[PDB]
């Protein structure tokens, strides 16, 4: 018995097709995904294959204008247009906290929406009851495949869940679930969910009973052979991990913001036991055409977000890298601009550190540069300020060690600065990796930089989730010596767009390799 | 017999008081300089000595707002309150044409004006006869005292004398100046003029019968003992030269900008050989009040000047170090925002190079960091414009080996730059002292910097001085491939200013020294 497993993860509020590196769709000719070429692409699996199944691993929330604007309410409703089989909560899934997530999504999908690992306590428990599920066993032809969800331990870390839900360890939660369905004689179990592909790795080695694990989180591009696109594979698809029992179970997942349609083809014997597999991801690409009543209902949905692109902030004569490739490994031109209106709107502070991970888009000069609302609103969609911290020297040193510590995992504590230039020899032991770290003085009356001293206490601008100790900057947390609240990210960025009128931030070599 | 020599150079235009670093008077009680201060001090020698002579060696012309406006007639008018006895034409009163050096100065001083190596021809020298001459016999007192100018011979490269005036060498044009006054009996013999310290020493080597050099073009700071303020005594004063007849031949300097009064007491016999010769530049600090006369009428003449300080252009929150001793060795902040305002005016064009001699004043924060038009006149008091210009990679590392081939000097040509990061080792050969020069790319979409190509062609922004070969720069005007003409240099810097509205340029390491 044959299944084909389609699906998608991370999409993040790319409903309209866009860019190859996932901004605005400027040059209609060559561009990708969209939920109406993804429903295009799926409608002609559906045709051919007779045991098909739409999943989404989470973070369909969060990313552009349409969700700032929308809520989850286009989520829900483009969702159940390609008729989604199941999706997995992921962490932007509570970013405007659980009455955001209920109302606009769990109350008006028309398929199961789960977790497992996800417990609701207080006076939580009662409101949320069935909303989302621990899996959900359903009908796929002549047979039944059961559907376990899992969401990553990292949420209240990432996110905004509240006080009353408590994330469990994925596998001590997973295990009972997968449990109860062998017990109804389920013996097709998919894992779908949104921990990362080495949280998935892990469950398909130690999750007694999972056939096939479909994930996201962590933005995995998987593939067999040579890549259709920029995209690099990190391994083949699917990537094959033996469980602890002696099954070989394959692990799945599509990239991000839909330029994807992961697909995967299983061959079950009538026990559940997994004979082959096989598959690769689908580029949505402009060979795919759009469905027309897709398009036609997106250009219905588009019209409310048209006010955000009416008026020009500013123009940029370059191209905005806020890749993550670029602004998670090395200077990135964004990262520079958004230090830069940090510096400015708070002018003393010299200092400014920007997680690249928190820069969630490029923007594209060639639309004769503009610079709309809705260009900045994917670039920062978050809705974080940008306040002022006092540092030790040996704080902003330990900050810096942190920055590269497991650097080369496309991990987003990677800093962008202002102010700041720093020297990394990667050669050296984690921790020990800032070879140089030069500052830009304050107590003078000519700006000029200087060795950072360990002694010293320096102003630094930086976003509220670093003064959190997000990203894993503890001791940023824990060792300030204050804090005072800022200005709104959005609002910084667009007011110093507009003071420029026409911008040009280069990589300088405020970060450099050793 | 006893003379004493009173005596300024490169005065600038600081008609009044002016900070210690000679920009606009903020901070009144610690003020220097200004011809009411000047006054003062003169007065009080010539009560004290009988025989007083007051000297001036060129350059009153070009440096604030009041040259600007009154265009030599407060030099004339101020020059004459103060009684001076003999000026020597300097390069900067030619900057306004020969035209603006008779009509305002040459046809209005009470005091003769001197230069005797300035031929004139043509048309012009009709014109022109008499209005100067090649030397001056004074009474002092029961004495005659034969005074002969010179003006430096690279005028016609620093100024606009135009084409009827012929600058021939100072020696040469001297020997029978000075020949015709021993002839007339004049044994007591200056040589005032304007063509810096090492041809000041070789005219008192080589011109037979000069008994003192009293010269001025390179701000040379000459003091005997402790020094009373930031300039270093670049020898003893006087300076001595044994001439080759056997003689001691005294050689004064006094800075510039009004900052000091040189003071130079020359002993004579009967047969006017010098018997000894001593003093000092006298600091005209606070201590020495101004005088009332003099500021009152100085305060009439600046009424009409107050237009150009009415308007706000911009706020500094920094010291903008446009000084000589920061430009001319090393990256300064002025030189950073003048390259940075040459840049966005043209914006594709990276590159900026500008010569640190052409920035001829800093701006002070502390007046609540207040830019007006007149601190933007000290800067840029030329006019010149800021042109774009093809160069080859070899002829751009041409003119960064000459921006350092005679450096420690304080010469001009000592180049700020925007978009290029070079790094010079002064322990290397002349002509040999660029290790690094890395440009910022122009065919890319990200700006990023990358090694300088010898075989590739950049546009570069620089002075039109620069791109008609000015400060040495032969191969510039040589070598290039295409000059277009620019903006007026302050618009280009006072539109910027405006745009920004605040300002805080840093010394970046756009230069370094390895
Ligand atoms: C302020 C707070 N959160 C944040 C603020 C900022 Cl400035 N950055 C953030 C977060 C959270 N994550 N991050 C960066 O994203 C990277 C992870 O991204 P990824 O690899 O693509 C996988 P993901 O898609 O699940 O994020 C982290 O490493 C962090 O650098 C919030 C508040 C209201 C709404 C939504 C919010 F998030
Ligand atoms: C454009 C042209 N000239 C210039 C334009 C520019 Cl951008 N710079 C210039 C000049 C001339 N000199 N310079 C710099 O001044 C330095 C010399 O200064 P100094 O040591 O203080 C002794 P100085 O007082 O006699 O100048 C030179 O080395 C050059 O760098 C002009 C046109 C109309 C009016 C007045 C002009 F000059
Ligand atoms: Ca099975
Ligand atoms: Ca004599
Ligand atoms: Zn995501
Ligand atoms: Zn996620
Ligand atoms: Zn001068
Ligand atoms: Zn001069």
């Amino acid at each position: 018995w044959e299944l084909t497993i389609l699906h998608t993860n991370d999409v993040h509020s790319r409903l309209e097709q866009t860019s190859e590196d996932s901004s605005k769709c400027v040059d209609a000719s060559r561009c990708m995904g969209g939920v109406a070429r993804l429903f295009t692409k799926v409608q002609q699996i559906r045709r051919a294959e007779p045991n098909v199944l739409l999943l989404d691993a989470g973070d369909q929330y969060q990313g552009t204008i349409w969700f700032t604007v929308y809520k989850g309410a286009e989520v829900a409703h483009f969702m159940n247009a390609l008729r989604y089989d199941a999706m997995a909560l992921g962490n932007h899934e509570f970013d405007n906290g659980v009455e955001g997530l209920i109302e606009p999504l769990l109350k008006e999908a028309k398929f199961p929406i789960l977790s497992a690992n996800i417990k609701a306590k207080g006076p939580l428990a009662s409101q949320i009851s069935g909303l989302y599920l621990p899996y959900k066993v359903l009908p796929v032809g002549d047979e039944v495949v059961g559907i376990v969800g899992y969401t990553s331990k990292e949420t209240p870390f990432l996110s905004n869940p509240g006080t009353n839900l408590v994330f469990e360890d994925e596998i001590t939660a997973l295990q009972p679930e997968v449990d109860k369905l062998k017990t109804l004689n389920v013996n097709k179990i998919i894992a779908l969910g949104h921990s990362g592909f080495e949280m998935d790795k892990l469950i398909a080695q130690k999750v007694r009973g999972v056939d096939v694990v479909v994930g996201g989180h962590s933005n995995t591009f998987l593939y067999t052979g040579n890549p259709p696109s920029k995209e690099v594979p990190a391994g083949k698809y699917p990537f094959i991990v033996t469980s602890d029992d002696g099954r070989k179970v394959p692990v799945v997942q599509a990239y991000a913001f839909g330029k994807y349609l992961g697909y995967l083809k299983i061959e079950f014997d009538e026990r559940g036991n997994v004979i082959s597999s096989h598959g690769n991801p689908i580029l949505l690409d402009s060979s795919i055409p759009e469905d027309p009543s897709i398009k036609a209902d997106i250009n219905k949905w588009r019209i409310k977000l048209d006010d955000y692109s009416t008026q020009e902030l500013g123009k940029t004569i370059v191209y905005l890298d806020g890749s993550s490739q670029s602004c998670r490994f090395r200077e990135c031109n964004m990262g520079n601009l958004i230090c830069d209106a940090m510096i400015n709107n708070n002018l003393h502070v010299s200092m400014c550190i920007l997680n690249g991970g928190g820069i969630r888009s490029p923007i594209d000069e060639r639309n004769d540069g503009t610079i709309t609302w809705e260009n900045l609103a994917a670039v920062l969609p978050f809705g974080g300020t940008f306040d002022l911290v006092q540092l030790k020297g040996s704080t902003l040193k330990k900050a810096f060690e942190h920055s590269v510590h497991r650097y080369g995992q496309s991990t987003g504590e990677f800093l962008q600065v202002g102010g700041i230039h720093v020297v990394y020899d990667l050669s050296r032991k984690p921790g020990d990796r800032v070879v140089k770290l030069d500052v830009l003085c304050t107590k003078c009356r000519v700006p000029s930089y200087d060795p950072l001293k360990m002694d010293e206490v320096y102003k630094v601008i930086l976003p509220n989730f670093l003064a959190n100790g997000g990203d894993g900057f503890q001791m940023i947390k824990d060792e300030l010596l204050r804090h005072d609240s800022g200005d709104q990210d959005i609002n910084v960025v667009s007011t110093y767009i507009s003071k420029m009128k026409v911008i040009y931030p280069a990589v300088e070599g405020r970060i450099k390799f050793s």
